[PDB]
């Protein structure tokens, strides 16, 4: 089974090709994770996945999506991740973390508490920042403040500090969150970036924030640990061919800048889109990015059955299959996939106190 | 669905009829549980089961099965359980504990490390005790030391102390381990009990250790929390009709002694048996105990599919369905069962950070 072959990138070896992608839990308080996260992450790591990327973790307080989002904007915030790192490693999985800034989608309610922008009367909210003073729309109507040059320098340094803290906390894999309509994605997209300075307009200028942030993080992130990013390569906004071509060129510049793997996603920059949701629907797009930019990739959004994950690897569409919601349903999903694909000694995907009895 | 109806016993209300039976993890050190257990138990409790009975926990060091077994023979051992108790409760499940003494089956290797009696050359072994100096045989050939009346008094007091410690740790449900061929079962069975004093021979005498231990525990266990026991009611040794009749009479005496629920199991007192393993094969035996002793029951050993669990409840065979190995495979099995049985808003079997996404 291709799904259960190990994968080596820089000095890190994953025991299989199953990655748990970042999934916000909305259970932190003042950015600090707690017993929710400790058990959540440890249980999934014991389930057998080879890589576990911790949820979007804000580089600055205003970069959280919600009041429940994790943060890493202080050393004390970073130290709270140490037992999560330890538990993931103890289970034989590789600990990664996604560092993030929500941009104009920030200051929102938890998804089961309205999922919309916090009203201006509500003291839980905060002012959001973005390349330009333009609202997402729909359920996110708040207009962000357009960033100053000093804001751009500060946020870049916040990403550096977050990567420094993630390194010192023992993470072995980092993912810059440049996707899903948050700050980095919104610098790249012409929908959201109307700047007239060095950070908007041309392709070079719209790329600048992402390339400079990658370069700044590269200075503090160890050479021997994978440096990755998530990036929305099309929007399904009727501009897909032109957008994909530009996104793939940016991926080439990421590779020149030391990026080791690209998590290929959808932009979600604006609500006026027509996304063709379906099983493994990102497969062909990830394959094109992988082949044309000559960069290893992962993707998600419907690969969460064992046969779909296996097929995507054999078709050379992905190097790692990211399986999200199936791991919320069943934290031992990797063991379920091993059984379904007929792996030999499939129960030993799990630690001995489970594996011994499930082999029978 | 009957499986998802709440259940009230004394002052305790379980949110459904799914119980997780005690399952030894063999991961403790010198009786102290650790982060293996913390994550293991918290994850299963978040999975939705209404009751979680913690694994066989030894009332005395020589009452462990293996060097990996949990213990509660000191106050420090009991304090180690407090975070487990509190995590189970935080998940909305009810924390129980089975307190145990392995008798002649003690001083054994972990199941994935030979599963047999520890060799006399090995620095990990200890002297075992039992009603009579007779070995189990097979992979457990060590001859135990026959208990004196002083030993009987001491072991009873060890159960009392363990119950008091479980109470102060916050457990809301206790199970005395009188099953599976360990100390309590071995006093009841004529196979292992050849005593000639007040604790062997007649039915009254063979029952005496179990009834006296129950009565001693009842003095310190709160009247408003369920007091239960697990008991092997037959052996599949060619003596089943007489043995089950005696076992059911003992259940009547347990009820008169204040027992609130019986976990009905197989004796496993000797190796020379022919157990007819099959799906829900204990159903009819548990039904007979429940009806004839007029006492609530649970049972296990093959009820771990949603339809079998539902059928057993609808047939009035059980009051709670214990589902063990299926929760090792999938800590969220209760959610899987709610989906299979078509429960309304089945995903909200799980906490919101999972439920919100699995609904859609
Ligand atoms: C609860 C939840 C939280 C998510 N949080 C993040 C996140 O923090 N960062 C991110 O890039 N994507 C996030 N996403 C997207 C997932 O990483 C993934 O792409 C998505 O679940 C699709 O994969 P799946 O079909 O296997 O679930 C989240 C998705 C869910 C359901
Ligand atoms: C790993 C494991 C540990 C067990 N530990 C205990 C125990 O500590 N006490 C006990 O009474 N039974 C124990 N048993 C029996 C279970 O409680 C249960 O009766 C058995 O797993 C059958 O139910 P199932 O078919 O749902 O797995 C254990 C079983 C397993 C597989
Ligand atoms: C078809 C709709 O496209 C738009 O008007 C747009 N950007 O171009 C926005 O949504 C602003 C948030
Ligand atoms: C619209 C797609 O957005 C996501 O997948 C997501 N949460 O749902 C994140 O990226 C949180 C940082
Ligand atoms: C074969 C019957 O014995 C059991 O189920 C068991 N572990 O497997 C225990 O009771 C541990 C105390
Ligand atoms: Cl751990
Ligand atoms: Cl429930």
């Amino acid at each position: 089974s291709a799904l259960f072959e190990p994968y080596t990138l820089k000095d890190v070896t994953l025991r299989n090709r199953i990655a748990i992608p970042p999934m916000c839990q909305y259970m932190a308080e003042d950015g600090l994770i707690n017993d929710w996260h400790q058990v959540h992450y440890a249980s999934m790591a014991r389930g057998g996945a080879g890589l576990l990327v911790v949820e979007a973790t804000a580089v600055a307080p205003e970069g959280r999506i919600t009041p429940g989002c994790a943060g890493i904007w202080s050393d004390a915030h970073a130290q709270a991740f140490v037992p999560v790192v330890q538990a993931i490693k103890a289970a034989g999985s590789v600990p990664g973390i996604q560092i993030a800034h929500a941009g104009r989608k920030a200051s929102a309610n938890r998804p089961w508490e309205g999922d919309d922008h916090i009203g201006a009367d509500d003291a839980r909210g905060w002012e959001t920042i973005a390349p330009s003073a333009i609202a997402f729309g729909a359920h996110l109507p708040n207009v962000p403040r357009a960033m100053t040059l000093d804001d751009i320098a500060r946020v870049k340094q916040d990403f550096v500090d977050a990567a420094r803290r993630a390194r010192d906390a023992g993470f072995e894999w980092i993912e810059l969150h440049f996707a899903h309509g948050y700050l980095g994605q919104s610098f790249f997209s012409e929908h959201s970036n109307k700047r007239t300075d060095a950070y908007g307009g041309s392709f070079d200028n719209r790329s600048r924030f992402l390339l400079e942030t990658l370069a700044a993080v590269r200075e503090v992130w160890p050479e021997n640990l994978p440096l990755t990013a998530r990036f929305g390569v099309l929007e399904y906004d009727g501009r897909d061919e032109q957008t994909l071509e530009e996104s793939i060129e940016l991926a080439r510049r990421f590779k020149a800048g030391g990026l080791d793997l690209l998590s290929v996603s959808v932009g979600f920059t604006i609500p006026e889109t027509n996304i063709p949701w379906g099983p493994a629907f990102m497969g062909p797009i990830a394959e094109r990015v992988r082949r044309e930019a000559k960069l290893p990739v992962t993707s998600a959004w419907g690969f969460g059955t064992p046969q779909l994950a296996e097929a995507a690897l054999q078709a050379n569409q992905l190097d790692l299959v990211s399986v999200g919601r199936a791991h919320l349903a069943d934290p031992h999903w990797a063991y379920f996939a091993a059984k379904e694909l007929g792996v030999e000694k499939a129960s030993w995907t799990l630690p001995a106190p489970y594996a011994h009895w499930l082999e029978r």
